[PDB]
C-alpha cells in the first residue's frame, strides 16, 4: 500500500512533527532520541494506555532521503499512525521526478529566462559547470528544499531540466513557456515524452477561442494566439493526470502579456526591478490601486485591471508555493473573460 | 492524373463528347462502335491544323469504362477529351468505402433501413438470409449508388460496402444517433485507424456549453453525447479534403429537437406524413402553413422556418479553409439549437 523508504522529509521539522502528532493524539512517550550506533536517525518510543510499546525508527540515509521504520517493537498497529502522518507531510509533487529534452535552445535565449525566474523572492540560481560542449546551472529554493538541474549541450542546441516538480520548476516553465513551441509546451506542462497535443485540428481550436473571444480576439497579439490556441490543443489532448493545476499557465503568461502592456500604455510601466509592488496595495483579498493612479483613469477601467492583477499574482502564490478538469476548465474560462475585458 | 479504368455514366459517353467537341469548336470526323471484339466507342476528331485525334473507350465486362487516349496521331488532343470525361466523374466514384461496426442486429438495423428509404429516390431490397450472414442492398433511382449492407449475426458484426455516395449518406445520417464514439468517428472520417477516442471530453463539454448558454442544461442527454462525440471528431479529424459529413452531428441535432417542437405545438411529423405536409416554400426561405400560424407565437415561427430551412438545405446538399467553412456551419447550427429553446 505504502512504502517508508527514502523519503523527502524537511528534516529540521521531523521530530517537531512527531511530537506534534503525539500530543494531538493524547498518548504518552516512553523515550525519543538519537539512534544508537553511527547511523544517523531518530529513534521514537511511544505507547498510550491499554496498548504495548511502538517503536519507529527514523533514519537518515546520506541521500537526504529519509527512510521509517515503524514495522520494529511491540506494537506496529500504532507506530503505523506515526509513520503515516509523517508520511502524508510531504507535499506530493516531491514524490514524481522529472527529466526532459527541449531542441532548439542557446545561452542567449536561457540566461534571460534564469534572470527572470531568479527575480523571485526565495528562488535564486548559480552557474553549476560550463565546458566546451554543455553549460549547466542550478535553481534553489530557501522555503523547499528543492534544486532544480538546467543543462545545455551547445554542441547540439539541447535543453535538458532534470529535478522533481516543486515550485522552482513551476516557476522555470512559466517563465519559460513564453518561446516554446507547441510540442515543447506540451511536454513542459504534462511531464510526458509522447504528447498529443500536435494532432488537434487547431482550426478547430481557433474556432474555440474565437467565440469565446468575439470582438476582442482581431485585436489579439500573434504570439497570444499562437499561444492560447497551443494551450487550448493541449487541454483537449491532455491525458489522465492526477492535477491539471499546471494547465492553466497559457492563460497567466498570456495575462502578463496584457496586463503590463496595456498598463504600460496608461502612464505606469511594470518593470523587472519596479515590478506590481509600486501600484499595488492589499487590503484584504481583491489588490486595489494606488490614489494616485485613480485620477487619471476611468473607473470601468480601475475595476477591470483590479480585478485582473487580483486573480493574477494570487494565482502564482497558489500555483507556485503549495473533476479537477471541471475545475481548471471553470479557471480557463475566468481567465478568458478577464483577457476579453481588458481589450473592451 | 491516370485516364484508365474509369466509372462513366455509358449513356452520356457520346452526347457530353459531342457537346464538348462542339464547345472547343472542333470537326467531327466519325462517332460509332468499335472494330473487333472489344466493345466500346471509338471517336475520330480533329480541328484544323493538326492531325486525327482517336479515342478508344472500351467497355469493360464489370461496367467499368476505360479510356485509351494513348493511341493513334494525336493525343496531345484527345487528352482534352480524356480529361473532360475524367472530370465528368462526381470524386466519391473513386473512393470506396468498406467497414465493420460491431455489436448490432436484425431488430436494430432494419429500423434505420427504413428509415433511409423514406426518401424519394432511395429504396432498399433484402439481398439473402441465411443462418449465420443477412444481406441488405440499398439503391438510388436518381443516382445509380448501390450499397450493400451485411449482418453477421452470429458476431453483431455490421459489413458496409460501396461507394460513399448518396446511399451511403443517407444510410450514415440516419445511424449516426445509434453509434458509439468510435462508430461515429469511423462513418464520418471514413477511416478505420480514427483519431476521437483521445480527445478529453470535458473540455469539449465545455465548448458546447460555452456555445449553448442558457439553452445548454434544456438538451436531452443522448443530444448532448451526440454532440460531444461530434465536436470530438472535429477536433480529432485527421486532414481530409470534405468535412461536410462531420456537421451530421449538429445536423442530427437540429430534426431531433425540430421534430420534438413540432409535436410539443399540435403537429407531430411521422414517416408516412413527413415534413413536407407541415411547410410550404415560396422563393429561398421557407415558412409554416397557414393553419399553423394561428396558434404560434410569430418569433416561434419564424425561429423553427429557420431551423426547418437549415435542415432541408444541408440535407440537400449532402445527399446530392473546408475546416473554416465547417465550423462556421457548426456556429450556425448551434445559434439554431439554443434558438430553438427559448
Amino acid at each position: 500500500i505504502r512504502s517508508y523508504k527514502n523519503l523527502n522529509l524537511v528534516r529540521a521539522n521531523i521530530e517537531t512533527e512527531s511530537r506534534q502528532f503525539i500530543e494531538n493524539k493524547n498518548y504518552s512517550i516512553q523515550s525519543i532520541g538519537p539512534m544508537p550506533g553511527s547511523r544517523a536517525g531518530l529513534r521514537v518510543v511511544f505507547t498510550r494506555p491499554g496498548v504495548n510499546l511502538a517503536t519507529v525508527d527514523i533514519f537518515y540515509n546520506g541521500d537526504g532521503s529519509t527512510t521509517i521504520q515503524y514495522l520494529t517493537g511491540a506494537n506496529r498497529s500504532l507506530g503505523q499512525e506515526l509513520a503515516d502522518h509523517l508520511f502524508e507531510t510531504i507535499n506530493p509533487a516531491e514524490f514524481e521526478q522529472v527529466n526532459m529534452v527541449l531542441q532548439g535552445f542557446v545561452e542567449t535565449s536561457v540566461l534571460p529566462v534564469l534572470e527572470l525566474s531568479a527575480d523571485e523572492s526565495h528562488i535564486e540560481f548559480r552557474e553549476h559547470s560550463r565546458n566546451a560542449h554543455t553549460v549547466v546551472w542550478k535553481i534553489i529554493s530557501t522555503s523547499y528544499q528543492d534544486e532544480l538541474t538546467v543543462s545545455l549541450h551547445i554542441t547540439t542546441g539541447k535543453l535538458q531540466i532534470q529535478g522533481r516538480p516543486l515550485s522552482c520548476y513551476r516557476v522555470f516553465t512559466f517563465n519559460l513557456a513564453a518561446l516554446l513551441d507547441l510540442q515543447g509546451l506540451e511536454k513542459v506542462l504534462i511531464r510526458q515524452e509522447d504528447g498529443k497535443a500536435n494532432i488537434v485540428q487547431q482550426e478547430v481550436a481557433r474556432t474555440y477561442l474565437q467565440t469565446v473571444m468575439a470582438d476582442a480576439y482581431p485585436h489579439l497579439h500573434v504570439t497570444a494566439e499562437k499561444l492560447l490556441v497551443s494551450g487550448l490543443c493541449v487541454k483537449l489532448a491532455a491525458p489522465d493526470l492526477p492535477d491539471y493545476c499546471m494547465l492553466l499557465y497559457p492563460e497567466l503568461r498570456t495575462i502578463e502579456g496584457v496586463l503590463k502592456s496595456k498598463m504600460s500604455g496608461l502612464g505606469m510601466p511594470v518593470q523587472q526591478p519596479a515590478g506590481f509592488g509600486t501600484y499595488f496595495d492589499k487590503p484584504a483579498a481583491h489588490y486595489i490601486l494606488k490614489p494616485q493612479f485613480a485620477a487619471t483613469l476611468r473607473p470601468e477601467q480601475i475595476n477591470i485591471i483590479s480585478t485582473a492583477y487580483t486573480f493574477f499574482n494570487v494565482e502564482a502564490h497558489s500555483l507556485f508555493h503549495m473533476s479537477d478538469m471541471a475545475r481548471l476548465m471553470g479557471k480557463a474560462t475566468r481567465a478568458w473573460g478577464i483577457i476579453k475585458d481588458l481589450y473592451i
